[PDB]
């Protein structure tokens, strides 16, 4: 029997949760309620970050999925999906689902931090005169009033001021005219501000939302670019697609592109790269030409060389700021399903008449596949051939895309076909199919079936569904958890059905012999969310991890993936007031606290903790032999952390990491920087290297000291160090 810790509970809303996320770089849990919105609340401290709508559709059931291998936020609405990510330490959530407009007189909701809203006021009143700009004064006063709302928040907390952004709602053209004066009349004053890349990146991004604003990228010989157009960094980037020198290490498209320069080749094979911004002349690229360097020497007077402040518009800002597309161009269908497996790199939507669109969210938002499922297949004719005018009826319940080699798209279909009785009774059986994913540069086309697996027998006799596909974290398994389809005896949970992975050929398939069957025989205990816990948390046939899932009474079970054998039981809490059940609708795993974050039925969210000195061969009593001295010598040494950790910093600090300080005096008596290590594992050291200003004259007295993070609640020092002396573990120095 497992032991599973409760130290309390916290309220978030009233209105109830359904579907749970958690986001490991910001320690940020957006939870789903039942109406719509998006509570996103902090994971340090107990105190809720924000709170957000999508701009979606009213009564449209929003589900919120993350994926950390591609660090990327999936909305799915009945509608569109969108995709969004992290953005200078916040998510920018208002307008996450919002669909692209079609006119240039359409308003648009154009969400803002708090440090970019604040320059373009300064620069608006202090700088820049565009009183003559159609629009000026609803800008301006919605500007004023959204940060006279902010300013008050800003004074209590930093991580909520910084989280609240300001929605102005304004016509498209009027922004972007308003957009392009700022943009003018700070290039004609020759002044580098923090308003003027604001301002460039309000405008990419409103042209970006707008596809009828989107001219085509003209990359050819004899024919001059817009560099307008060419202040975004993805159309400089795109237009390196007919580079003949992708092989060269140095001269890729994706780190000389950044530097800000386009192609612009005076005939087919060359390699003429200018700048956006100084127009440099550069011919004959080298393999060892560091796009850095080769700026720096070619053109010292660049302002991206001395890192000032110019129209550029970093890529973080446009897939922060990417619009929802639909699965279809028609736009009125609806999604079934979603989901991600072992390469998701690829989004995958599915609609309830057949069609299915994958896009490349992992690069820039585009259109990457998009085809329909046809369901008279001869392998699905067989198929039923063997379970038993043809009337067929398939519908996708769960997506999944597995791979190891091209990866391959995985669909859960559910088939419902009239039989004759041994009247018509209409017969469903639930599928797997496999479709191709990567083009071609005799394989099997893009579109067509690959391998169509067939469910055990229990599938068919209780009409299951496939409600959930997972990959585990072996990578060579697969978990498939059923349920009971509704229609439009003894009832049954659903099933656990362990699949193996087949790599025998060149393409991703399974096996038609299932490793392991689960049954669920309790009604009661019908599997709603599943979520798998990394081994390495328990060493603070091989074992596959342990997965935790939510039933429909709420009581979460935690069971080795080996054999499904219940190992740990939480029961659900009862609600306040009253002794009805708060039955756990979803449950998410949050790194911060390290503890199994569910949500109730009435809205609340639970942490339960996993996990609860003499008789110890010690290193110090032996004998100072050779061999235990070079044991304790190799034991002392030290690695390099890898994979990137999770950091965020004051904005007042500019972009193994490091950063430049701006002169802001906003926040100069104290700054606070937050480090989420990837895993809890064995503390080294921290190396802190910092470059002063060259115009120093005195030694300055500024202390920098190391704190454990509190686990949130479920000569004298300085003040701050003051409230949190006991919990300290390095410094004063
Ligand atoms: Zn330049």
């Amino acid at each position: 029997e497992w032991l599973v810790l409760r130290d309390g509970c916290m309220h978030c809303d009233a209105d109830g949760l359904h579907s749970l996320s958690y986001h490991p770089a910001l320690n940020a849990i957006l939870a789903v309620t039942s109406r719509g919105t998006i509570k996103v609340i902090d994971g340090t401290s107990g105190a809720t970050l924000q709170a957000s709508a999508l701009s979606a559709k009213p009564g449209g059931q929003v589900k919120c999925q993350y994926i950390s291998a591609v660090d990327k936020v999936i909305f799915v609405d009945d509608y569109a999906v969108g995709c969004r990510k992290d953005l200078n330490g916040i998510l920018l959530l208002d307008t996450a689902l919002q669909t692209p407009v079609s006119k240039q007189d359409d308003v648009v909701q154009l969400e803002l931090p708090v440090t970019e809203a604040q320059q373009l006021l300064s620069a608006c009143l202090e700088k820049v005169d565009i009183s003559s700009t159609e629009g000026y004064d609803l800008f301006i006063t919605q500007l004023k009033d959204g940060l006279k709302n902010t300013s008050h928040e800003t004074a209590a907390n930093h991580k909520v001021a910084k989280w609240a952004t300001v929605t102005f709602h304004l016509p498209h053209h009027v922004l972007k005219s308003i957009a392009s004066a700022i943009v003018n009349e700070l290039k004609k004053i020759n002044q580098n501000v923090a308003a003027l890349p604001v301002a460039s990146s309000v405008m990419d991004r409103l042209s970006y939302l707008l596809p009828s604003a989107r001219p085509e990228l003209g990359v050819g010989p004899g024919r001059s670019v817009d560099r307008s157009l060419m202040y975004s960094e993805a159309n400089r980037r795109e237009t390196f697609t007919s580079w003949p020198h992708v092989g060269y290490r140095w001269a890729q498209p994706d780190p000389m592109a950044q530097a800000g320069f386009y192609h612009q080749p005076a005939s087919s094979g060359d390699d003429r790269a200018m700048c956006f911004t100084c127009s440099v002349c550069l011919v004959c690229w080298e393999p060892t030409d560091e796009p850095w360097s080769e700026h720096e020497r070619h053109s010292p007077n660049c302002p991206f060389v001395k890192g000032e402040h110019t129209q550029n518009v970093p890529l973080s800002v446009t897939l922060a700021t990417s619009p929802a597309q639909f699965p279809c161009t028609d736009g009125t269908d609806r999604i079934s399903c979603f989901g991600s497996g072992s390469c998701p790199h690829f989004l995958a939507a599915a609609t309830k008449r057949g069609k299915i669109c994958i896009w490349d969210v992992s690069k820039l938002m585009k259109v990457h596949l998009k085809f329909e499922i046809n369901a008279y297949d001869p392998a699905i004719v067989q198929q039923l051939i063997l379970s038993g005018a043809m009337e067929v009826s398939l519908d996708i319940t769960a997506l999944s895309i597995l791979q190891q080699p091209f990866p391959c798209l995985l669909a859960g279909g559910l088939l419902t076909y009239k039989s004759p009785a041994t009247p018509l009774v209409r017969r469903t059986l639930p599928v797997l199919l496999l479709y191709s994913i990567k083009e071609s540069d005799v394989f099997p086309k893009p579109g067509t079936l690959v391998q169509c697996l067939r469910l055990p027998k229990f599938a068919e006799e209780e009409n299951l569904c496939i409600d959930s596909i997972t990959p585990c974290a072996d990578g060579i398994h697969l978990l498939v958890g059923l349920r009971t389809c509704p229609v439009e005896r003894n009832v049954s949970g659903g099933y656990l059905v362990l699949y193996k992975m087949n790599y025998a050929t060149r393409i991703v398939t399974l096996e038609e012999e299932p490793i392991k069957i689960q049954h669920i025989k309790d009604p009661q205990d019908t599997i709603t969310s599943l979520i798998l816990l990394p081994p390495d948390i328990l060493d603070n046939i091989s074992t596959l991890g342990h997965l935790v899932i939510t039933t429909q009474g709420g009581y979460v079970k935690i069971l080795d993936l080996s054999n499904f054998e219940i190992l740990a039981k939480v029961e659900p809490p009862k609600k306040e007031g009253t002794e009805e059940q708060d039955t756990f609708v979803s449950v998410i795993y949050c790194s911060g606290t390290d503890r199994l974050c569910a949500c109730t039925k009435g809205g609340e969210l639970h942490f339960l903790q996993i996990g609860g000195i003499s008789g110890v061969d010690l290193l110090v009593d032996q004998p100072f032999t050779l061999e235990i001295l070079t044991s304790l010598v190799e034991l002392t040494r030290f690695e390099t952390l890898t994979p990137r950790f999770s950091a965020t910093v004051p904005p007042c600090w500019v972009e193994t990491r490091t950063w430049k300080l701006q002169t802001d005096s906003n926040s100069w008596d104290e700054h606070v920087f937050e480090l989420v290590l990837p895993k809890a594992c064995m503390v080294g050291h921290v190396d802190f290297k910092f470059v002063l200003n060259s115009n120093i004259t005195n030694i300055p007295q500024i202390q920098v000291t190391l704190l454990k993070n509190k686990a949130p609640g479920l000569l004298r020092l300085c003040p701050f160090l003051e409230d949190h002396k006991e919990d300290i573990l390095c410094g004063p120095v």
